[PDB]
């Protein structure tokens, strides 16, 4: 009885104003056909440009970023996952996710741990906390950010303190066919959840991203996928044993 | 400039000399074609039977099986992985794997870590050591056995201590697709390594096993594969860093 959306969008560097536009879009579209929860992509609000959001966005430009956000969740009614740089200084500051219900209350925030490249650790302080999990819909939720999912360490650490849905805002370029085609369905069938992956798509700041946002049941299969175009993504979630199994105290010893 | 060679067969319950010849014809026609390794499956030169094996195999028959596994290496002049019963009494051995040189030397000795199902647990003793790692033919192999391979942590372990080329017996049954189609790929690319995975075929001890044995390489693609029928897959294997950017100091206290 669980509806999700998941936007897929291009966003236009250093303009919340537009970007932020498209997402309260999505987002009145998304409670149209009935989902209860829309995830957004990657800094999508400020776009995926690390070097100049380090440069050039303030914390009070991200305060109102966060605060017009919050704003969307309960104006659309719609929960809500949105990724923004931290509230500190651009110099200690992370890339964070955070889910807002549809009353606006914000449920839970993560801070990126594994950051991507030299340009986002210039940017960027890696996070030093475990993904959050919470109950939401009937379902315990949790949030990764883009990079961390590709670390089974990271969808793990979800899965042990009970996660059953695991939202990743990302932004995946450079054709990057392996991460949703074979590490995604692996994270999903090896700890027994669903995954739910927003990308942006198309040239964005230098870059040209992949698209193929998807959500991916514990099974392993897709449930819903998009191509390399604008969309939003709505998906019905319907109603071994490794992690008991894992011999989990040796495994610590062997990282 | 390396070749390597999986046996994928049925063994006889509880008949190590028809077995142990099954694979003595293996390693001549593996060594014939050039292979400089043969990967035997889990379990193969007594069957996978655990509770017969607990019930009826002594140490004393295990260790006539490990000596004639070793003079087939010798005598067939290639380097050899097998699986047996540990060499310890029935209540106190595992499931363990072993890699001989073409020489007849054990390089390595490894305990199955991830026991599967009640069955094993109840017929035997699980490993509490990681994998080993050792220098061979030019590069770094490392040995797991079966459900181990299905932990990331597992083949992580491997990787963290230099693995390159991680060898697997198997023993998989039941039409369990997702394992080869979709955790082998995974782990391959998650550390960026190769996996060889030699299981059982067809109908034994009151199962019917999958075949489906592969070799898998860094990039998650099928280097070579079986069908659900005896063979002798040979290879010739060619000449992001996760393994750094992995968090290890916070990803294990989050298991």
């Amino acid at each position: 009885h669980m509806r999700i959306a998941l936007m897929q969008h291009t966003a236009r560097p250093l303009d919340p104003q537009h970007n932020l536009d498209l997402i309260d879009d999505a987002a009145a579209r998304a409670s149209e056909q009935g989902a209860q929860l829309l995830l957004t992509p990657e800094l999508f609000g400020f776009g995926y440009v690390p070097s100049q959001i380090c440069a050039q966005v303030s914390a009070e430009q991200v305060d109102a970023a966060r605060s017009r956000l919050r704003g969307i969740a309960r104006d659309r009614g719609i929960a809500l996952v949105w990724s923004l740089p931290g509230p500190e200084g651009p110099e200690q500051r992370g890339i964070t996710a955070e889910l807002a219900d549809e009353h606006g209350e914000v449920l839970a925030s993560y801070q990126k741990v594994q950051l991507y490249g030299p340009e986002e650790k210039a940017a960027f302080v890696p996070g030093e906390q475990p993904p959050p999990v919470l109950s939401w819909g009937g379902r315990q939720l949790s949030l990764l950010v883009c990079y961390d999912v590709e670390f089974p360490e990271m969808v793990r650490a979800a899965a042990a303190r009970g996660a059953q849905l695991v939202l990743v805002p990302t932004a995946l370029a450079g054709d990057e066919t392996s991460v949703p085609g074979i590490l995604l369905p692996a994270r999903a069938v090896e700890n027994g959840i669903t995954l739910a992956y927003a990308n942006h798509c198309g040239p964005e700041g230098g870059l040209v991203f992949d698209g193929g946002s998807v959500v991916v049941g514990p099974a392993g299969q897709p449930l819903g996928e998009l191509g390399v175009e604008p969309g939003l993504l709505v998906v019905d979630l319907p109603d071994a044993d490794y992690l008991q199994d894992r011999r989990a105290e040796l495994h610590r010893n062997w990282l």
